[PDB]
């Protein structure tokens, strides 16, 4: 009939290996005295210093914020700042051995129709990769049909090369989810780190 | 490196997919015109004939068609076919109209990548991606390209931007949507215009 | 213009694998009590399906995409994996599912789910492999499930999850409002379980 032994399966594994290591699980814990998870989501390690972007609604009223990396390391995180208007928050973790960081191509712009992968921790199932495309822009938000669920907020939306296109945030309905464009997220992050708040 | 993308199909076809609005009098209040329902449509040729779904325009007191390039028109119902749930509209434009790419010899195959183009929940034109899941579903294509209220009457195109069908309705089931195949849609349209 | 271009398509995977995926019907004394899918694993007529689909069946019917319809015999089942092995006896040759024992599934690989959701007739849906097992304790309670966003609905259980080459990656389980979260028993395990149920 046919022998597919030497053929190559169509795959986005390259984007996964490049980006997924930098996407963390974020847990919002509350203190009767025992510390339990109140809500959860994802976050993206933006640079070597341990700065991480996540959504503000994921960390609101946390008595403790925990960050878990795909490689097994767990950290208690410091809340650097947050911004309600963009629903973004920045965390800081103090790691010793080096941290994986999300690929960022400063010159790339998402285009409608681009294939994208959503990376997050839906329903605490553990890191999950889902695929779709950029459905619309301007919304400003990117819209995508890459399946997003509770637990994906604050995680990454990357293209087939693993470059960050945005930070998943909202899920409207089938296949309607939104991400904050990476240019805006990066700008808000720098302001939160520099000023501790977004001056407008 | 080049990101994998269906942006070419989008640029070739999305310009011809319109936002359709069915406005009716609010007879429970003061008969003021208000949006009763909405969907999408596909501009089929330069004369301004547009295919949409019959259920989207049923009982409209006024049919509005909005193009992605900013132009807005009031449209006229040419006719409909309840069996296929298709309707044809006509707008009178000047300056030229974007039209949907049609390859009359392309045969849709199960597994072909498709993009559904429409206006779900009136959020503005939205592109979703899936494949052709089955055919002859009776003459209907089935697809897992996400379809939502607002997509009805819009275009289902392949990665080249060629029209594969007119999205009609989705079967909580996930990823089950149907479209009238383009050959049939076209035959029905010419008949409604003609007779 | 686009006359000579070629539409992106997974029709090849479909042509290679879909003929071997069957519609399974569990009938009870009186009609249809429940339905699902199955995968013909070899020419002798051995078929894998899920145990829950055939539990308590008075008569198990198997329908092929080529239009042949058979009454199947239950060879055995395993509630752990929720797999059942059926046997049909046919005069004509039988289409079998492509199996590449050396293929290692990767997170990010494109996959097609093939089954009979809602008894609409065989349906192909596309997604990617979202995860290949879990190292820690998690909601599935298990460690080797393949997870995928290829749309899975009632009727898909027991059907095939294949890659773009048509190679069997796994057997889709019961349907999991979450969106794009579905699970399959990896093919290496399904193959081993089937052999054990056939021999003893």
């Amino acid at each position: 009939q046919f022998d597919s032994t030497d053929e190559t399966p169509a795959s986005y594994n390259l984007a996964v290996r490049r980006a997924a290591p930098a996407v963390v699980n974020v847990y919002n814990r509350g203190l009767h005295n025992q510390l339990e998870i109140r809500t959860l989501g994802s976050g993206v390690i933006m640079d070597q210093r341990g700065y991480i972007i996540t959504n503000k609604h994921v960390i609101n009223d946390a008595d403790q914020i925990i960050v878990a990396l795909q490689d097994g390391r767990v950290f208690e995180a410091l809340l650097v700042g947050s911004d309600s208007l963009t629903d973004l928050a920045v965390l800081k973790i103090n790691a010793t051995g080096g941290l994986p960081t999300i690929p960022i191509n400063a010159r790339r712009v998402p285009h409608i129709g681009d294939v994208v992968l959503a990376i997050g921790n839906p329903y605490n199932l553990g890191q999950t990769i889902t695929q779709g495309i950029i459905s619309a822009t301007g919304r400003n938000f990117l819209q995508t049909d890459a399946s997003i669920n509770h637990g994906n907020s604050g995680g990454a939306l990357v293209n087939s090369l693993g470059e960050l296109m945005g930070i998943n945030t909202l899920s409207f309905p089938e296949g309607i989810g939104f991400a904050i464009p990476f240019q805006l997220a990066t700008k808000i992050m720098d302001k939160l780190i520099r000023d501790g708040r977004v001056i407008r």
